[PDB]
C-alpha cells in the first residue's frame, strides 16, 4: 500500500490531533500580523540547480551562484534535502503543494502524483486559499509530463502554462542551452502578475535539465578529482548554464521589487544534476541530496533560521517569513519545521511524538477514512 497506518490511528486519535493544533494555531496566530491571502506567492523549482562548490572533489574557476548566494544571505534560505538524485522533480513539487513528506509514504511509491495523489479525496495544499482564476501553473515541456495537467485541473488552477498539451502559452519562448531558458520563465511570470489580485503560481523550469549544452562562457571551466572527460564536460556545461540562472534570478527579483504587491518567492532546486560520481562527494555523501532554497519577499525580509529542511517545509516556512496566520494543519506542519524535520534525529522522542500527529494526519487524507472531515476548522485559518 500507499502508506504504512499508524498503530494508533484511529476516529479518537485524529480528534486529539486536531483539538490539540487548534489551540496552537490560536497561540501562534496571536503573533501573526499578516494574511496569507494578501500575499501573492511564487513556488519556482528551479530544475537541478544546486551550487556545484558543495562538492567536495570538484573545482569551478568562478562563482557560477554569487547572485543567489547574495540573495541567501539576505533572506530566510538554506538547504533543502531532496529525496532523490539526477530527478524526481513531481515528488519535490508535490510536497511543496501538500507539504506531506515523501518519506513518510511507503518505499514502494515512485511518483506522488501518480500514485497518491489521485487517491486524496480532497487534497490540501497552499493554492487554496488564492481564488481558483488565480492560480497558475507553469512548465516548458509537456502539461501531462508526471501527470501535472490532471494534478492542476484537479486543484482548480485557471492557467497551466506549457509547451504542449494545454491552451495556455508561453509567449517569447527562447532557449539557453538546448531547453526553454529560464529568462523565459520569470519574463512569462512577470507578465501575469496583476497586482490587483493574490495570485499564487506554481512554477516548473526546464533550462539545466540533462543533457547540458553550453560553449559560453568560455572563461568557466570545472572539473572533478578523478573524472571523466564526460563527467568534467557535463560539468563545464552545467556551470555555464548556473551562471546564467544565477543573473537572470537576480533581474526577476529586482523586477519584482518594482510591483506594488506583495509578493514572496519559494526558490529552490529540486535534485542534484545527475552528472557527478558518488566519488565526487568524498566521504561526505549527504551532500549528494541537498540543494539551495531561499524563501525572499519583494519588501523587507526577516531572515528565520532554517539551515537544512525538506521540501514538505516550505509552506510552514512561508508562513512563518511572511508572519502569517496559520490554520491547524499549518500550526503543525511549524511544529514539524522547527521541531521534527530532516535536520533532526529521526530517533529523537520529541521527532518521533511530532511525526505521529502528521503520520495520522497524512495517513488520514490520503488512504485512511477521512475522519479529518468532522473537524470542519482543522484546514481553515
Ligand atoms: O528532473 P526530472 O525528474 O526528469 O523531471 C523533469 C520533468 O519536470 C519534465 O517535464
Ligand atoms: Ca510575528
Ligand atoms: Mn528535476
Amino acid at each position: 500500500g500507499a502508506m504504512e497506518k499508524p498503530t494508533n490511528y484511529s476516529q479518537e486519535t485524529i480528534a486529539s490531533i486536531a483539538q490539540k493544533y487548534q489551540k496552537l494555531a490560536e497561540d501562534i496566530n496571536k503573533d501573526r500580523k499578516n494574511n496569507i491571502a494578501d500575499q501573492t506567492v511564487i513556488y519556482l523549482l528551479s530544475e537541478s540547480l544546486s551550487d556545484p562548490d558543495r562538492v567536495s572533489n570538484v573545482t569551478v574557476s568562478h562563482d557560477v551562484l554569487p547572485n543567489i548566494k547574495a540573495i541567501k544571505n539576505s533572506t530566510t534560505a538554506g538547504l533543502m534535502q531532496s529525496d532523490s538524485y539526477g530527478g524526481g522533480t513531481a515528488n519535490m513539487e508535490f510536497q511543496t503543494l501538500t507539504s506531506l513528506p515523501f518519506y513518510n509514504f511507503s518505499s514502494s511509491v515512485s511518483v506522488l502524483y501518480s500514485e497518491v495523489f489521485p487517491k486524496m479525496a480532497k487534497p490540501h495544499t497552499i493554492s487554496e486559499f488564492y481564488q481558483g482564476k488565480n492560480r497558475i501553473a507553469m512548465h516548458p515541456a509537456s502539461a501531462n509530463n508526471f501527470n501535472r495537467k490532471t494534478v492542476y485541473s484537479n486543484l482548480g488552477f485557471s492557467k497551466f502554462l506549457a509547451l504542449s498539451g494545454s491552451k495556455d502559452k508561453f509567449k517569447n519562448i527562447e532557449n539557453v542551452g538546448l531547453l526553454t531558458s529560464d529568462k523565459t520563465v520569470y519574463n512569462n511570470i512577470l507578465s501575469l502578475i496583476n497586482p490587483s489580485e493574490s495570485q499564487f503560481f506554481s512554477v516548473i523550469t526546464m533550462q539545466n535539465h540533462i543533457p547540458w549544452s553550453s560553449d559560453y562562457p568560455e572563461e568557466i571551466v570545472a572539473e572533478g578529482k578523478n573524472f571523466t572527460e564526460e563527467e568534467n564536460h557535463n560539468l563545464t556545461s552545467y556551470a555555464r548554464l548556473l551562471s546564467f540562472t544565477d543573473k537572470e534570478t537576480r533581474a526577476f527579483l529586482e523586477k519584482l521589487t518594482q510591483i506594488n504587491k506583495p509578493i514572496t518567492v519559494v526558490f529552490y532546486g529540486d535534485h542534484l544534476p545527475g552528472l557527478y560520481p558518488d566519488s565526487a562527494f568524498n566521504k561526505h555523501i549527504e551532500n549528494k541530496y541537498l540543494t539551495d532554497y531561499f524563501i525572499w519577499s519583494n519588501g523587507t525580509n526577516e531572515k528565520k533560521n532554517h539551515p537544512l529542511i525538506n521540501s514538505s517545509d516550505f509552506t510552514a516556512a512561508l508562513f512563518e517569513h511572511t508572519d502569517s496566520k496559520v490554520s491547524p494543519y499549518y500550526a503543525l506542519l511549524t511544529e514539524v519545521l522547527n521541531k521534527a524535520s530532516v535536520d533532526k534525529s529521526p530517533d529523537s522522542p520529541e521527532v518521533k511524538a511530532i511525526q505521529n500527529d502528521l503520520k495520522n494526519i497524512q495517513y488520514d487524507v490520503t488512504i485512511g477514512k477521512g475522519y479529518l472531515l468532522k473537524h470542519k476548522t482543522f484546514f481553515k485559518i
